[PDB]
């Protein structure tokens, strides 16, 4: 029945949704096209973060990066404040997860895995916390623009989510780096219209967005419920419907979110 709930909210906004929260102890799995791919976008800033702050120790934050009016071609809206006197990667992760930095995320994919091995580099993180669907293969702008049924760029609900789960949930990262990863994605200023909306106030939210080209909006996120009960959600979507230029539906995903809220907190005694 949870099924044709998506399946009316796809019919009213012309668009593909997919739905990913893992069983916990208490709850069932909510899958709806779970293994179907769907653009990362911004989304991959969260584990890219993990796989900077695993390779490194702490000091390696303080490391001054300069780049130039060159290197920013996609929305860099702290990058763009910093240009002249340089970022720090810490800096970077901080703008990279809040402001979904492109410029940001572009620097760390260096950092990784040098010039032109920055997408190898991150894949392969994610093959290390045994992910073997999902694959980043361009860097800013161009990973939020291939076409519908291009594998490039893309994960599924399912994989991303359980990656998540590891990176704040389990044990990829020890408790120093773990917290400055949550305390980032907890801080974050771009999702107050996704998964946030769809959630009462008493429960706490993490998140990482995501948008691009085709009408591409995704969100990621932990949930603590008031309790301190942890779930992880990811929501992501499509309208390849209206073309590249295609208007993304944050209402979708709060909705989705909503359904989702609804099923982990009524508690049927
Ligand atoms: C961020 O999560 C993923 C994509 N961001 C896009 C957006 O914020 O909509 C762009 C990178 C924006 N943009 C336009 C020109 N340069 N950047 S994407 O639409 O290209």
């Amino acid at each position: 029945d949870l099924a044709d709930r998506f399946a009316e909210l796809e019919r009213r906004y012309d668009a593909r949704l997919g739905v990913y929260v893992p069983a916990t102890g208490t709850t069932a799995a909510i899958e709806y096209r779970a293994d179907e791919r769907f653009a990362f976008c911004s989304t991959f800033k969260a584990p890219l973060v993990a796989a900077v702050l695993h390779q490194n120790p702490l000091t390696h934050l303080d490391k001054l990066i300069t780049y130039t009016s060159d290197d920013i071609r996609s929305i860099s809206p702290v990058a763009q404040q910093h240009v002249q006197t340089g970022m720090t990667i810490g800096q970077l992760c901080d703008a990279a997860i809040r402001y979904s930095d492109g410029t940001a995320a572009n620097l760390l994919l260096a950092d990784l895995g040098g010039p032109g091995g920055g997408t190898a580099a991150f894949t392969g993180y994610l093959r290390s916390l045994g992910d073997t669907v999902s694959r980043l293969d361009a860097e800013e702008p161009e990973l939020n623009r291939d076409p519908p049924g291009d594998e490039r760029d893309t994960t599924t609900p399912h994989a991303i989510a359980l990656v998540l789960q590891q990176l704040v949930l389990g044990n990829a990262l020890p408790p120093d780096k773990r917290a400055l990863l949550t305390d980032w994605m907890a801080r974050n200023t771009t999702g107050a219209k996704r998964i946030r909306a769809g959630f009462p106030a008493d429960w706490k939210v993490i998140d990482k967005t995501g948008t691009g080209d085709y009408g591409r909006a995704n969100d990621i996120a932990v949930v603590w419920s008031p309790t301190g009960v942890p779930y992880v959600v990811a929501v992501m979507s499509d309208r390849a419907g209206g073309g590249y230029d295609a208007e993304p539906r944050e209402a979708l995903l709060a909705e989705a979110a909503t359904c989702v809220a609804g099923v982990l907190a009524l508690e049927h005694h």
